[PDB]
């Protein structure tokens, strides 16, 4: 059979959720799969694995580039070798990759900022925590958030980059609350940030006093949402990113690139035709959590939190 390789950005449970989609699609379509993440943000590790996949003669590659520019030459080389390439989770739109499969990161951040604006009444101080200052998804989320709060009196008083290191996400957030005792809110951009901010807020006895709006729906985040430490999180569909990345690359092998692209959503921004699978976003709050868990279970998306139903056939 064919082999399809997938490269993500860090060891976080988020990437395990992606990997479970990769595995599921591998079984469903009968294709071997390979998955790699470095421990934290590490463009050279990604680049090295990319080169390995090409040298192994894989039939397709999906990559979540920590730096959109740095990966362009190696993606070009894969394409020259006849290896189709797609991105997932975060993009490199000038690379030659055929499809981006992931969240509308700009719109998700914009939604987060509208939520923050309402939560704070259009006023107060926010600290941002993120794990990249180069990955487009982070840049887009932060820009969306800023654009959405622009008209209000809200001020961003720090943007802190942990480079996808959870210990560092914790220490930076802790330092921020100590530096800013009048902090009104944290915004968490990557999966590490919400729960790190939640831990710090809870440790400081500021639950509900310092609001948290964040990203993702890993079990640690969901538990803080349940407890009311996190008021809202922008849930992605990592399982679907992994699953549909394998599916697209599989099709590009079986029916070809052109035929596959004709099946997908086509977009055209600034006159440039491109192909994008929006895996969607779910705003998750304490008030809609049970409904969220219901939604994911019925969508067939595994969530290792809360109750589960089994139908006996
Ligand atoms: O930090 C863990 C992960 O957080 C997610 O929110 C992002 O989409 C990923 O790009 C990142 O690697």
């Amino acid at each position: 059979m064919l082999t399809i390789g997938v490269i993500g950005k860090s060891v976080h449970p988020y990437w395990s959720q992606v990997e479970q989609g990769v595995k599921a699609a591998g079984k469903a379509l009968g294709v071997d799969t390979k998955f790699f993440v470095p421990q934290k943000e590490d463009i050279n590790a990604q680049l090295q694995m990319l080169e390995s996949f090409i040298a192994e003669g894989v039939n397709g590659i999906a990559i979540a580039p920590s730096d959109p520019t740095a990966v362009i030459p190696t993606i070009k080389k894969a394409l020259e070798m006849g290896i189709p390439v797609v991105t997932l989770d975060t993009d490199s739109p000038d690379s030659g990759r055929y499809v981006y499969i992931g969240t509308d990161n700009y719109q998700a951040g914009y939604t987060a900022g509208l939520i923050m604006k309402e939560l704070l009444g259009g006023k107060g101080k926010v600290v941002i925590g993120t794990g990249s200052l180069t990955a487009m998804n982070s840049l887009q989320r932060i820009q969306g958030f800023k654009d959405a709060i622009k008209d209000s009196e809200i001020e961003i008083v720090d943007i802190l980059n942990d480079e996808e290191d959870g210990a560092r996400a914790v220490s930076l957030a802790e330092a921020a609350l100590n530096a800013h005792p009048d902090l009104d809110a944290f915004f968490g951009v990557y999966a590490y940030n919400g729960p790190a901010q939640a831990l710090v807020v809870k440790n400081a006895g500021k639950v509900g006093k310092v609001k948290i709006v964040c990203f993702d729906t890993t079990p640690d985040i969901l538990q803080y949402v349940k407890e009311g430490v996190i008021q809202a999180t922008m849930g992605q569909r990592p399982y679907m990113m992994g699953y549909l990345s394998v599916t697209v690359l599989y099709l590009m092998n079986k029916i070809g690139v052109q035929n596959t692209l004709m099946m997908l959503p086509k977009v055209k921004v600034d006159g440039k035709v491109d192909y994008v699978i929006d895996t969607g976003v779910d705003v998750v709050t304490p008030e809609n959590l049970d409904e969220y868990l219901k939604k994911m279970e019925e969508l067939g998306i595994p969530i290792k939190f809360g109750s589960h139903h089994h139908h006996h056939h």
